[PDB]
């Protein structure tokens, strides 16, 4: 037993980290195939990114500005494309580490693990939770550009994220693989609003499931309650509505726990209402919202990837 | 910026993985060299378990009853041995994806990377403390044991735990690779007492230099304090004694930001007497102990490993 905030294996995505330099700026890329790919404002000048006309920048560059180092070996640019806020180079060898993978645009709410880098080399991996605002709460330093998040499926890496930018909160915000910024952000130099967040109720149900299935089991109370009545309480206190497709979605949880899914709605109320009284919940003070219940089903079933 | 409990990236780790099979009992080893390294309860039936002998078990053993499958590579055995609670498998073939290695028994306190595995397969990567009653707080079920904890210094893996059991807590315990327990635990199914645990004093502290660096300072007070002073309120709320060579480890945190360490031990003091009023501290309402002074260096210097 027991619950820890657990990491996809990184390996199949060391793989393809390489190093990007374009002038003095260097960052992260993604190789996969014979195409790598990273953030745009790698091209720009500290002064360039104050308000940045990328195509204007991108034109006095060429194939042979873009330096791609991966590891040691080094890569020949023979195209590259500007696709929304990412650069495409494509290079002129196929990256032979390349895993089985997809581009996926993941929704608010849902996790992915990120392998932070530096120069093209991993330094650290971590999960966590596109927030309803479509902000991240990472941990990423100048460099760090061009790091991705992932989940693995089997064989199959879903790439989801690619780092870009941090935020007037020590929040982040990023793109995914085809370059579209998640929520309203923009690659400039400028203060920007992340707006009001939300926590991810679902995601709060099934880490009480989690904390049922191990032990933990006091703020189990007697009540019971009605989606409308919860979703009055959620709204109070800034948690997302629940919906049937939520507690769908719960039903596996529901099933191995024989909590029914109302009355894990009721604790929930109760805890938002009257605290946590100085306890803690799989040795938490707080109430956790990072953890899908698939990410649940996922640890409490074993299910490994290869 | 920002602040995550990061894991090392595992690919290294990852190629080493193996399937360890002898009767019905399947579990985890580590292939390093031409070696496998697997826990000896692998040898045992759910009934050997309440009171092993491993010798006698052993014996009955040869070369061809234990199957190691690498993923679907499979390992012919031509040696086996037992040193203490760990079995060396000695197999024909050198793993070629053998990292630069080292054994290493890591001290209380200290943190690393655990990636757990099924099957010979690995399913997550989390990182924790050794207890100062050596054990570790993990996330493991039936099938887990032969997963093994370890850190990384640039391309050189030491790996430092090889997990083994769960005991009555939901706690875990496990060896070095030389297959010594951490602490008085043994590889029997019978009822274990761990003894009292103690707060990681000097964690505690790098984690509020870590707090301080990202802007977090509410908790900066007024006051200072002495060594004696701060270790009578430590053993009151059953921390770890402050020493000179805690202080001294915090040197390069306390340069970085100006605060010194007794001063920071102030702040500390005024947290334990007081709680935190409903407030947090790099998003946890209790205060966390399993980042090490080098952890947070790393993590706000950007180290890197390849
Ligand atoms: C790339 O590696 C780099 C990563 C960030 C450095 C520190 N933490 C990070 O995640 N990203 C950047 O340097 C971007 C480049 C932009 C997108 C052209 N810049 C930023 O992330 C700045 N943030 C920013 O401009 O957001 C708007 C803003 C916020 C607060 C005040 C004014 C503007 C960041 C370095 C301040
Ligand atoms: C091996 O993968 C397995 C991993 C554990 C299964 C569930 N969580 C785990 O970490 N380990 C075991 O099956 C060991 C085998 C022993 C060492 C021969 N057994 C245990 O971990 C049991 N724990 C145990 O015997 O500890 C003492 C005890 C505690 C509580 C009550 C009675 C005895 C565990 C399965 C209870």
């Amino acid at each position: 037993s027991g619950f820890r905030k657990m990491a996809f294996p990184s390996g199949k995505v060391e793989g393809c980290m390489v190093q990007v330099t374009c002038g003095t700026t260097t960052l992260n890329g993604l190789w996969l195939d014979d195409v790598v790919y990273c953030p745009r404002h790698v091209i720009c000048t500290s002064e360039d990114m104050l308000n940045p006309n990328y195509e204007d920048l991108l034109i006095r560059k060429s194939n042979h500005n873009f330096l791609v180092q991966a590891g040691n070996v080094q890569l020949r640019v023979i195209g590259h494309s500007m696709q929304n806020c990412v650069l495409k180079l494509k290079v002129d060898t196929a990256n032979p580490k390349t895993p089985k993978y997809k581009f996926v645009r993941i929704q608010p709410g849902q996790t992915f693990s990120v392998l932070a880098c530096y120069n093209g080399s991993p330094s650290g991996v971590y999960q966590c939770a596109m927030r309803p605002n479509f902000t991240i709460k990472g941990s990423f330093l100048n460099g760090s550009c061009g790091s991705v998040g992932f989940n693995i499926d089997y064989d199959c890496v879903s790439f989801c994220y690619m780092h870009h930018m941090e935020l007037p909160t020590g929040v982040h915000a990023g793109t995914d693989l085809e370059g579209n910024f998640y929520g309203p952000f923009v690659d400039r130099q400028t203060a920007q609003a992340a707006g009001t967040d939300t926590t991810i109720t679902v995601n709060v149900l099934a880490w009480l499931y989690a904390a049922v299935i191990n032990g933990d089991r006091w703020f189990l109370n007697r009540f019971t309650t009605t989606l409308n009545d919860f979703n009055l309480v959620a709204m109070k206190y800034n948690y997302e509505p629940l919906t049937q497709d939520h507690v769908d979605i719960l039903g596996p949880l529901s099933a191995q726990t024989g909590i029914a899914v109302l009355d894990m709605c009721a604790s929930l109320k109760e805890l938002l209402q009257n605290g946590m009284n100085g306890r803690t919940i799989l040795g938490s003070a707080l109430l956790e919202d990072e953890f899908t219940p698939f990410d649940v089903v996922r640890q409490c079933s074993g299910v490994t990837f290869q």
